[PDB]
């Protein structure tokens, strides 16, 4: 209120103008993954938190929860066996636009964004835990086809919702022990690639990212998809990156790879997850990365450029709390690197004033942005603070405990 | 020797072609480095006996050389030009300054690799180079660079073997950076100025190095793995691979595979790094046996330029070059001795339980046996028998400096 007022007037010292950021901040939309909400079931026809959805309807009631105490616009984040068959089996390689047109009546109708991911896992056609490299042609071409389907499924999305749709590739293709070739594998998912893009599809309806991961269970010594792979592959093929912040070495840092992609690609996208020393996919924290990341995101002017989306699965706890938890940490991280001033913290690294970029940056860290994020939140209709516990505890009496 | 014999027949009951393998292992050439000969000093205006000029320094290499099996190459820093009397500005570095380093390489048979150094210099005292806020700085690494290229370039010329100019830039920051993109816009500027004139790729190749971090340098770089690996794709230049510069338990071997399948060519340096890029005598150990195997089994043996990175001056000099190179020769040959048709075949297949049984089962193959008779074919002293030339030379010269 006046709280408000005076942690404004400390960000104006600076030049830092607040108002401006909360506009700005209004309009970046976060992807959010529908997967969370029902544990990875899917919709296909053939011990942890109670209350998951398992049902279509189930699952978009929540998503509603969970935007309702989310501030601003977002989309959502499909797989394609979240695919309303209608009661019949459907083969993947079948998969159809008029399969998730509930989804996209629904998405128009609350001004959502829509993205899409084809599956290549929990299936008949992936247990030896190949599958765009399979040494099989006819499962390496049935794994084609389902890709080719997700493109068109993909553009769909972009053609009704009148905003590009994010199609992105992702495949468990590895060995759990050492490889005695690792050439042939990847060789092959060059090949199943190539295919797979072979048909242009307007860029204003779909966008095509390739997703790396170093290790899974179950390809713990090997991963056919690799990082240092689908960077040449998608630089020479004009696809996008899509970087996963938990898919990488110990140590290893999402935002040091920002401004390197930038100069490079016109685009990328990303994941954000919390690694616990393991893709384990725990929730979203406003940790020190976090906000790394955000800090390359606006220092370096890429809020229309890196595609940001959520990707993670506890079903530990409360899984409408897991969605808003993520998503404002998120939007709290893109809020404090709006708050920096950056223009000052240049020009000291310019001139090598090592001393008050080191002193300020830390000094910041104190800066009163609960303040300015409790004010984003009340402009923008949702609780402030912990206040969004309340809606969730009556949500889970009322409707998840009764399922 | 019969013993050879032995192990010979052992090896032919997979299939395996010992002598074709000896034949081929004696084509491979290591790209030897200069440095560990005079501890990184250069020659430009602690274990004792270390080189302080030119003709010691090649003496030492020399013997070195002799104690290799093979026919090896040499890789040269900038620092390392003989400049008669006068005093020359790195920007202004000259074929002529190398006439006697080639004229020690054409008599020996060798080939010559190139480094320009950005190191070690008043305009490198901040610790950004090709991406210094100053045009002024940039200006002059980007004409060393260039002066560079002109050497190697020299070098493929008169030694009819192409020659490898590396671009390695200590830039970075010791602290968390308020702007990691503008000095890589300037690198990348910088690249683009030093690359612009042509030259053919029959005397020269152009090679560009990351690394993760370096002391003083520990927060961020402005040469990353990434900026590097797109940069060589676009210009078609080489991303050399150092295995002394990447994260923890992030290995070089995982990588050679994804990147044959997008470039002709690929440099590695192999050192070894213990906890940090520390440049260690490199050993015959899990790891240079990976890289070995992806050399061998992914037929890139032309398509992969090896080199040695390490620095080690706590023990003697003309051993270190000698222990290391025999490693990775000795590597090398392991992976050749190794029976992959049908062990992609099992994996292919399905039994990875023959995959992991014969995989480990050749940890035992009798490998000194042939090593053995390589270094006797190749008149090089077998085992440790080499550490006696070693020992007579501290005596007779290394100790009389
Ligand atoms: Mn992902
Ligand atoms: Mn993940
Ligand atoms: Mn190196
Ligand atoms: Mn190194």
């Amino acid at each position: 209120k006046s709280q408000f007022e005076r942690a404004k007037i400390e960000y104006g010292q600076w030049g830092i103008d607040v108002e401006e950021a909360l506009e700005r901040l209004k309009q970046v939309p976060i992807s959010i993954h529908c997967w969370q909400g029902d544990d990875v079931g899917g919709f296909e026809l053939s011990g942890d938190y109670p209350g998951k959805a398992t049902t279509p309807e189930e699952l978009r009631m929540d998503l509603e929860k969970a935007l309702s105490l989310i501030p601003g616009k977002h989309r959502v984040n499909l797989h394609a066996i979240y695919a309303e068959t209608d009661g019949k089996v459907v083969e993947r390689d079948q998969l159809e636009p008029r399969h998730f047109e509930k989804w996209v009546r629904w998405a128009k109708r609350h001004g959502l964004g829509l993205d899409f991911n084809p599956t290549l896992f929990s299936h008949e056609k992936a247990k030896d835990g190949l599958t765009l490299a399979h040494p099989d042609q006819a499962i390496r071409q049935f794994w084609i086809d389902h890709c080719i389907a997700s493109r068109k499924i993909g553009e769909y999305f972009g053609k009704e919702l009148e905003t590009p749709c994010l199609t992105n590739i992702w495949i468990p293709d590895g060995y759990k022990d050492t490889p005695s070739d690792r050439l042939t594998p990847r060789k092959r998912l060059k090949e199943s690639l190539d295919q797979i893009f072979a048909a242009e599809i307007n860029e204003a309806y779909n966008l095509d990212a390739v997703e790396s991961k170093l290790f899974g269970i179950g390809s713990e010594s090997y991963v056919v998809g690799s990082h240092e792979f689908y960077l040449s592959y998608a630089l020479k093929n004009d696809k996008l990156c899509l970087l996963d912040t938990g898919h990488y070495h110990p140590t290893e840092t999402v935002s040091n790879k920002i401004s390197a992609m930038l100069l490079f690609h016109d685009k990328l996208a990303l994941h954000v997850s919390r690694p616990v020393r393991w893709d384990s996919d725990h929730v979203v924290t406003f940790d020190d990365e976090l906000r790394e990341i955000a800090l390359e995101i606006v220092r370096n002017d890429a809020l229309d450029r890196v595609l940001i989306g959520l990707d993670f699965f506890d079903a530990s706890i409360n899984r409408i709390a897991a969605w808003t938890i993520g998503t404002r940490n998120v939007i709290k991280a893109l809020l404090f690197a709006m708050l920096i001033p950056h223009k000052q913290l240049k020009e000291w690294q310019e001139t090598g004033d090592y001393t008050r970029r080191l002193a300020v940056l830390e000094e910041f860290k104190t800066y009163p942005l609960g303040a300015i994020w409790n004010e984003y939140c009340e402009r923008m209709n949702v609780p402030i603070k912990e206040e969004w516990l309340k809606e969730i505890a009556i949500y889970e009496k009322e409707v998840l405990l009764q399922r």
